């Protein structure tokens, strides 16, 4: 049902927080060698959108962070875009799917979980 499910990704890259803001910062890894599996992954704009899906997505990133799962949510105009750790891609879309909103997240290599 519906016909307006416009999902976009490109590549996760390996990036981190710039030790200034946490919740409002992103920067890549210029050849710095993290512990490894502690890269971040990022999501582009999605659709469909509405105040439901916005409010719920945001209230859920907060809720997930309340447990063990720091997720990041920022808009620009009409482009809600998202940031998660690593395994938190599949995990997030899995729990979010139950909440009924839409999401744009992959589930890592061919769903490896």
């Amino acid at each position: 049902t519906s016909l307006q499910l416009s999902i976009v990704h490109r590549l996760p890259q390996n990036y981190r927080w710039s030790a200034g803001f946490a919740g409002s910062k992103v920067e890549p890894i210029p050849q710095n060698g993290p512990c490894g599996d502690n890269s971040l992954v990022a999501l582009k704009l999605l659709s469909p959108d509405g105040d439901n899906a916005w409010s719920v997505m945001y209230k859920l990133s907060q809720a997930l962070s309340d447990i063990e799962v720091p997720c990041s949510v920022l808009e620009c105009e009409g482009e809600p875009c998202l940031f998660v750790n690593r395994q938190d891609e599949f995990a997030a879309t899995c729990r979010l799917k139950n909440f009924g909103v839409a999401i744009a997240e992959p589930f890592s290599n061919y769903n490896p979980f």
